[PDB]
């Protein structure tokens, strides 16, 4: 049932976190998005229940995506994903009012993990970065 | 099932708490103590699977609990109750790796729904501090 959209520029990462993801039961289908510009575009004319965004990304970061959403007021739920531990990123995604906040140190259990916890109304925050 | 302990130094609160506790279908038996420091000895003496600990009380605080549990690396689940919004407080409490932190602005049915997440070994910091 879940519809989930994939921002990640790195084609590796993205399409194999995609393909396992497309392998959930509960995932209905997921988009990708090899940018900001691209993930805007595609939430601005499909349904998405959850989006997983990586930060350092060309033409538009993941937090300008997420900031985006909080603007327009739309209820995705957003899991940011990344390799930087840079304290401006998560300060900058708490104030945006993110739902989840993983470190790429994570494994793809753990990422499904807090898909199922922010779906569930709840947050996650990165225990690192909490610090 | 669950063994819960609240220290909480207002009285009126505290009997409230713990009678509405009691009264869960899940919940084995609720300790009670009126100062950090009858938390402590409670702890030195009993199992206990949650704790609920007010940061402002006697003797020593809630926080001082909190990083005793620790020290002693208890298997017990912590849940800071507080009135104050001090970020002080809060960023005393996840230094120590506190389990959740709840205003005491939320609900009795807030605080049930916090007890059950940490027991599912996740996290819940109130989105006032978090700020
Ligand atoms: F490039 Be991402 F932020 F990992
Ligand atoms: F006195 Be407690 F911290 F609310
Ligand atoms: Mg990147
Ligand atoms: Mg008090």
């Amino acid at each position: 049932h879940m519809k989930v959209l994939v921002a990640e520029d790195q084609s590796m990462l993205r399409d194999a976190m995609c393909q396992l993801l497309t392998l959930q039961p509960d995932v209905e289908s997921v988009l990708q998005a090899k940018n900001g510009q691209e993930a805007i575009q595609l939430l601005e004319k499909e349904s998405v229940d959850i989006a997983i965004l990586d930060v350092e990304m060309p033409v538009k970061t993941g937090l300008e995506v997420l900031e985006w959403i909080r603007s327009e007021k739309l209820e995705t739920k957003v899991v940011v994903v990344t390799t930087f531990k840079r304290a401006g990123y998560f300060e900058r995604a708490v104030k945006a009012g993110v739902d989840a906040y993983v470190l790429k140190e994570r494994s793809i259990a753990d990422l499904m993990q807090t898909l199922h916890t922010v779906l569930e109304g709840r947050k996650e925050y990165s225990p690192e970065l909490m610090e």
